[PDB]
């Protein structure tokens, strides 16, 4: 008998794992994976192992997977609207569950996240009285810890119910939370960018991408194929990045999952993260203020470097080649907007940038990230407000950490509390 | 010639650590410190060494290290207001420096903190707006983040200052912000509690612990006394705590102290971390609801640990003994309050607790930590609002958490970012 219920399916898959998991440990628990130098201590863990996430699994080389999936295959694998690009309701499903869905479960996920997207009064209130020069991702953070009102597992908690049953109660936080996401994020826009307009009603017959791009006013018919693709990309990225990090440490100490997001995203919005976003098309947007020459194109990269800034959108902590993301990306643009001259001067930056950064030889990776490759595509649709993007990137990256969350306190994930050191200590040591 | 200011005994205090710390890893930094495990990947890092953190030192045994100097020490050495116990002041000019700050020094910061204290209107604002079920952490941490729009370091960094003076703008932020702390914190107290009430305003004469006192409302003199002892107590406590190690993530990505700060509170108020705090008390007024014996306040923490939750305040990711910040505010009761019942019962519990615990075989730690003792005292001076404890622990971990932040950019510490792993990754490792 019955119909779809991620939740019934996550029933099914948490005993397992745990099973799977304490074997695994009672046998190699005490295995030496690797060691710590002082260079990794003073240098932001890198290159430490130190976290287990399982949802997605970042290759120095290959870039991103998903399952075991990249990219091009999810463009492939995961169901699409009707129409070319894959829906983050079904990479939700994958993440979570370690399946493709079919396309009738990720139905289910868009009708799911339409039943719950719904804005409490008191966070309505708040955002219409920001002040339109406090930035985007701030008034974002506090909309979500505002919503922590509203928590399940907070109150779950505050009631005592046992350990076991947590995994539960963040689940319906988490997909409570993704469900309101686009409305806030929307009613951020709408607010300062649209005055006097109202973000309209959510119709359980779209999928989360095209309400979103309804809620933002945009009627064109590819850029809700960009939005579906853009928060698809942008889901997850391994354990190990700032923002993803922060909601797992944060999530760690049983703060539910709305102030954890949140964490997670005054850790998005720092310039050496999601950011970059906005700083890359800043920074073109100088560049063009200031039809260049590759020369002068070089004159202008290198007057960034001698100034102490850092050129957005180029070099990863973990990745050793080109962003397999960025590419997703580009061959977009090569489809779409070929001629736009935004794109042009991208296209052309990818043949110098890389080289100045070997010339200079202080960046272990030379080659565009994601965000390198992301404003150029809004502003082709008329998306120009800059310091808006990394909201969008806010969105998405949702799907990847709170997928994730759940495995955790599913696992039973404890405290995470690391030694420090000092370096007098260190120096004694 | 002239007179004191921190900002200049940093500029001499930088390039010498600087110096310092590179040629100890130029000798040292292919130095492996350590080695990780399955166990420890699993289990939280626990055990791992994977930070530097300047400020402060835990010894599993003996407990907190301000420079080196303990719990005890810093009660003797720390200047007071006239009268027995250290201003957090002191303590924030000894964290800062590493050096025992003089009375003059500390008047400094005082004076100091008064001048920063300003709070604009769209905080007032929301703050005044909130729902008085939204928690007050949760007030907090919103609050906190909406102050972004003020960041010093967050504008010259659009503005493209040389990294090299980054350490400067976040000093200004911190003091900006650890000033401002105390209004936010008395206007959420006042507005929950004492509505209709005003905080008044700051007082360029006294020192920053009485003029929160003020604001709260509280007169008695004593309170005065604990709450600078509160303050400087809960100061710090080394990089790894989720709080601390929450903004140091999130500050390795350039995100201004206001966004780290903020996160940082998320993470303080999780249930394992500082909202134990609010669980203590909570769990000691129900226990009192249902003078009681020793073997009927055993059959109450069996049933706690039977229904799978935690008894508060007890155990610790690093410490191995009683907490000497749990010693600390005992020795303050039993000069002030000790004939309080609630007093009573804590000590009582101590007596009890951790035989149970010794029972139960899970809790690598079967003490107390701060968390256990530090509502009690709140209670007895008339501060009995339980879900607003935390808060207090948020203005007081600022010290520590911001004295960090701006020695971190002041080295040059680099993006947080360690490499993660899935069970299959290493179960395939
Ligand atoms: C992303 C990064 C923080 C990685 O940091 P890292 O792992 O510490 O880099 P690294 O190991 O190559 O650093 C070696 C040196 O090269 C410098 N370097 C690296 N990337 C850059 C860059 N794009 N511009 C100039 N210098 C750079 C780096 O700052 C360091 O200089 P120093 O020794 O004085 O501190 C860095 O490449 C950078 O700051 N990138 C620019 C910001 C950016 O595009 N961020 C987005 C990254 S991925 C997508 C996202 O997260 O939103
Ligand atoms: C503080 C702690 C999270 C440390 O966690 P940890 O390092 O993973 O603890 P541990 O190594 O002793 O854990 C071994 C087992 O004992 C359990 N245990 C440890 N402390 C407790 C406690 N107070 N009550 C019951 N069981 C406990 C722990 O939950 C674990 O059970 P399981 O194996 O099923 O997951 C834990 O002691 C605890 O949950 N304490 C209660 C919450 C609390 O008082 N927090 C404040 C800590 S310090 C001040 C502050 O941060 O505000």
């Amino acid at each position: 008998a019955s119909s779809t219920n991620l939740k019934d399916v996550l029933a099914a898959l948490i005993p397992k794992e745990q099973a799977r998991i304490k074997t695994f440990r009672q046998q190699h628990g005490g295995t030496a994976l690797g060691q710590i130098t002082v260079d990794m201590s003073y240098g932001g863990m890198r290159g430490m192992k130190g976290l287990v996430y399982e949802t997605s699994v970042l290759d120095p080389d290959e870039g991103i997977r998903f399952r075991g999936f990249s990219i091009p295959e999810c463009q492939k694998l995961l169901p699409k609207g009707g129409g070319g690009e894959p829906l983050p309701e079904g990479l939700f499903w994958l993440l979570v569950t370690g399946q493709i869905p079919t396309g009738a479960q990720v139905s289910w996920l868009s009708k799911e996240w339409a039943k719950r997207a719904a804005l409490p009064s008191h966070v309505v209130t708040m955002l219409d009285n920001f002040p339109t020069n406090l930035h985007p991702m701030s008034q974002l953070s506090a909309a979500i810890t505002a919503l922590n009102s509203e928590s399940n597992f907070a109150r779950a908690y505050a009631e005592g119910i046992l350990r076991t049953k947590y995994w539960e109660m963040v689940y319906e936080s988490a997909m409570d939370l993704i469900a309101k996401l686009p409305c806030v994020a929307a009613k951020i826009y709408r607010n300062l960018y649209r005055a006097g307009s109202s973000i309209g009603a959510i119709d359980s017959k779209l999928d989360w991408s095209h309400n979103f791009t309804n809620m933002l006013g945009y009627t064109d018919a590819q850029f809700t194929e960009l939005m579906r693709l853009y928060l698809t990309i942008h889901s997850d990225h391994e354990g190990g990045n700032v923002s993803a990090h922060t909601s797992h440490l944060v999530g760690s100490a049983l703060s539910d999952p709305y102030l954890s997001f949140a964490a997670a995203m005054n850790g998005l919005a720092g310039p050496l993260h999601g950011l970059a976003n906005q700083e890359v098309l800043g920074w073109l947007a100088q560049l063009q203020k200031a039809a260049g020459a590759d020369a002068s194109l070089r004159d202008y990269i290198w007057n960034t470097l001698n100034s102490g800034r850092v050129v957005p959108g180029y070099g990863h902590a973990v990745l050793r080649k080109t962003d397999p993301r960025y590419t997703c990306q580009r061959e977009f643009a090569l489809k779409h907007l070929p001629g736009d001259p935004m794109f042009k001067l991208v296209a052309q930056l990818y043949k110098i940038v890389p080289n100045v950064l070997l010339e200079q030889g202080a960046a272990a990776n030379p080659w565009p990230n994601v965000d390198a490759h992301s404003g150029v595509l809004l502003q082709y649709y008329g998306m120009t407000e800059m310091n808006y993007y990394t909201v969008l990137f806010g969105v998405s990256r949702a799907l990847g950490v709170l997928a994730q969350l759940i495995w955790s306190r599913a696992l039973g994930f404890p405290l995470e509390r690391p030694k420090s050191m000092s370096t007098d200590g260190l120096i004694a040591l």
